[PDB]
């Protein structure tokens, strides 16, 4: 059949907060989940022209000494749309977490399965599931290396061959 | 499924035309249907994204004199971007009916069910059932005072704190 | 029917405890659990009017350096009503814990199943479930980023549309 | 399969279309206010020769079609005003296109006609030919439209009158085609 | 067995063939088949470390007047090291077609079906089935344009991130 | 039949030649002398990599055919010497090609090794893979061979001795083609 399933894990986002300027509110990582942000997935979009992602996970690894003060909010709103960056619409979400900075974490989010493009449009509520949006809380006493990591299983139909 | 079904009847608008005002083809009521628009549903969906309209009925219920002149005619088009608002369109269209200003209707129109989105975005299409539209029929001779209800069900689903 | 099931996930406190102001018995964390207080349930509790909480859970994320002495100790009072901040009346609750500053952990606390009331009144017993008391234990050496969150489940009931 | 000159051309299910379509509907084919005084007897509130041009979807329809017929055709006249108003309507469908005789004799003739007050609604039943007609225009429009209807006041109006006239249409259509006006 | 499946059609080959340089034994199409070759089987190939040819087919399209003489013979020589670039070779093979400039034919060939390496490496046996080879037979008359499909399935295994 | 401007090709049993041919046969693939005190412990009497070209008329099969699978494969090792003779050999098949570890434990190790005097003809059953081979050569020749027949000497041998390594093969060819050098 035209369906394949495919599934891995990469990194959608890597970031570097300097000391002192991880600011209560301060937007860490604001990621847009797209098939051309993973690259195993990008090139499966690349070859089909609908996708389904039928399971999402993210992973939290930020790396710095275990006497870094304050941490992170981490969430995943099912609306790529939305642009609301506080602390409220992320732990609205399902599966948000709050953690130190030196404590990896793990968001498992809710989202509606349904038949999305691989390739851009006009509607980007058609293209992408969300955004991943990890937010400061409090203040960092040390520089922190945040990798934010995407384990993902898609439904790939209607063979194509799209370009960038 | 942690879908929540909420249901109820609630006013969507509310319309004072003054006497003389009321020439023919007038628009006395255009309301895009979107859950902010609704008072109890405009909470729901400030706490959920998506929201699929299970039932939808509307009901014009005029409260003027029984000697009061003139009419109206009232639609609901299932297309929120279209922009046409006349007699015809709304003749057109099913569910929409035409009564004497003293008299109460019930609109039941034809709406989709598939699953629209809470907040607003490009595309009218994924965001809203249609609208409504109530139309003078004639002159009207005293002041009409249109209140515009509406018993509607939604279920909701994908958790998360909008903004206005 | 009327009974709607929602569930979830928000901070209830956030609080910072500078160096050396943690005193053994200081209390960090006093807040009384009531829909106001949860955004996604503020909202669902305004427009509802009875609710009944079916789980609940804390967490204590503390955001502090490993080099952070003293320590913490959290529990659930289900008396809205009581007022006594010792370690021995938090301790007493069931599901209380005592951790290191830099320590996150979870309360399971118990509670009786009572149907209440989303909007306040005279008497605090019926509209909150309790309070959640965060205390220090020791002296804390490092200044310490504390969230309080809480993973709530309730049902709801008696449709209404409140203000607050 | 030797190669040849030229091959044959392929093209198989060109010129076959549907043929017939059943097309229902309801629309306003008239709107009248009348101040007070103005609606003497024997004024002419409505004329209008019902043609596929008049309903908006059967024009649509009728300029993809070539022929028409009529199967079902009812009129309805509702005034919407109060009972308070004085005066009357003589309404009346007229089976002939080209006749333009407007008096309450030539309406109460035909069947169907309705005499009404202004605060009274009627259907007109009329008699109408099931023959096929044409959806284009020609030099003769009795081979073109059913007929027309008309409406008339029979007393003066003591009030403002606003009559809307709607009709009840179904038609089949026929001879597939692509007109332009 | 995480074995993605996936065929379609594709252009292996284009050859221009000017009139009177068509001499009898010149290789007008020389395509040692890899998945690098095929446009979508690339981008499958460029995410995935192994694949397994389950059906394999070519198609040759050659676009020239009815009226060009000369000929063309092809066939697929399942042994991707062997250099043997002539009539003998391919009439050897089983598949193999002979026919005017103007005319399509279908090489159904003999191909391996062991799991096959997409990269490149020291041995060829063990990263393609073959090769394919597209001769002149006799001279021809008119500009020839030939175009080599292929239609092909093939099974993948071994996720990776490839270069090229 | 009409004339066309190209008739299509009629050659139709174009590339269907026969796929699977068995060949079974027996061939000398070495013979050895050793003069009197040469075949000293360790000595490498025999080192043939059994490859079709080894075996001539396997040669000139896998001349026109791509791969090969060897049903069959025993030896023997005939020495022509009397029984007056001192020493012995050790005899047996590597099923690794690229492997040339010539020792005695490395023969002793692999399955169906012989250990006989000089007078003493032994059988070698030797383990090897019937999974299909290239009849070509490559650049790994694992995929190419079973595997090599080595023959040493284990004491030093009083007289001359005359010693021929036969071979029974039996091969399956298949995937038909024209191999050229
Ligand atoms: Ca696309
Ligand atoms: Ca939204
Ligand atoms: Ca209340
Ligand atoms: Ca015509
Ligand atoms: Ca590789
Ligand atoms: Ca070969």
């Amino acid at each position: 059949t035209n369906d394949v399933h495919l599934s891995g894990m990469s990194r959608i986002s890597q970031a570097v907060l300097p000391a002192g300027t991880g600011t209560d509110g301060y937007v860490v990582v604001d990621a847009t989940i797209v098939p051309d942000l993973l690259p195993r997935l990008g090139h499966a979009a690349r070859i089909f022209q609908r996708y389904a992602v039928e399971t999402l996970e993210f992973e939290i690894q930020p790396m710095c000494p275990a006497n870094t003060g304050g941490g992170y909010v981490a969430g995943f709103l099912p609306d790529p749309t939305d642009n609301d960056h506080t602390f409220d619409a992320l732990q609205a979400t399902r599966g948000a977490v709050v953690a130190k900075w030196w404590e990896s974490r793990t968001v498992r989010p809710q989202y509606t399965r349904t038949l999305l493009w691989t390739s851009s449009g006009k509607e980007q509520r058609l293209t992408s599931p969300g955004r991943l949006i990890l937010l400061c809380v409090g203040n960092n006493t040390d520089v922190v290396n945040v990798s934010v990591l995407c384990r993902w299983s898609v439904r790939l139909s209607v063979p194509s061959l799209e370009t960038p």
